[PDB]
């Protein structure tokens, strides 16, 4: 059974209550650009915390790390797309109006520093739960935003777009090589891998929860 099944398989449950999460904060969001920029930006920290220790491990030539730098590096990354989206809804002082980082976002944050330090092979299970839903559930996103705030087709959405490689192939390979790095794993590394997508969700559910959404 290949990992990425087994890792699916247990978090079904989850992904469906993040489900209901998100879903449930779209019309909210939707409602004004303003909100959902703002709610865009904790996901831009998320993902320059994921980059920056995933570029660091590239950078110390992590062994596992390495391997998938093809995949990493051709189209996968999200914060430079995100950050121009946030920059475009909210301008001059969208640093500001970003406002402070939840205590969930931090303890993301730290978290995933702390895996880039001390065993960042971890870190891949991150990108298989972050990276590849952006490609995916993310496009759905994408076509709301554009439709709701009428978007131009090359603005707005760049935090969704894969411009260069296809989000399909970009998906495709890296599962294929997580899928045979991670059967070459021993069992107690194949089991933190299951326990830290998990645990990307659970940040995320955190993260999402956190976030304050406005009454009207």
């Amino acid at each position: 059974e290949p990992l990425t099944k087994r890792l699916s398989k247990a978090s079904r449950k989850i992904h469906n209550v993040s489900n209901s999460l998100v879903n449930a904060r779209l019309i909210a969001l939707f409602s004004d650009k303003d909100l959902y920029a703002k709610a865009l930006g904790c996901f831009y920290y998320v993902f320059v915390a994921l980059e920056a220790a995933l570029d660091e491990a590239l950078k110390k030539g992590d062994a596992d790390v390495s391997k998938f730098k093809d995949v990493l590096k051709g189209g996968l990354y999200r914060a430079p797309g995100f950050k121009q989206d946030v920059q475009h809804y909210l301008g001059a002082t969208w640093q500001a109006q970003l406002g402070t980082k939840s205590q969930a976002l931090k303890d993301y944050e730290a978290h995933l520093a702390s895996l880039g330090r001390s065993s960042p092979a971890l870190l891949l299970a991150h990108v298989y739960t972050q990276h590849l839903a952006m490609a995916s559930g993310g496009q759905i996103v994408k076509r709301w935003a554009r439709k709701i705030f009428q978007l131009p087709d090359d603005v707005g959405t760049a935090a969704f777009d894969y411009t260069g490689e296809s989000n399909n192939t970009l998906r495709s390979a890296f599962k294929k090589q997580f899928d045979e790095w991670g059967a070459a794993q021993p069992q107690e590394l194949q089991d933190q891998l299951l326990s830290e997508h998990l645990a990307a969700f659970g940040h995320n559910n955190a993260i999402i929860k956190a976030f304050p959404l406005p009454a009207t």
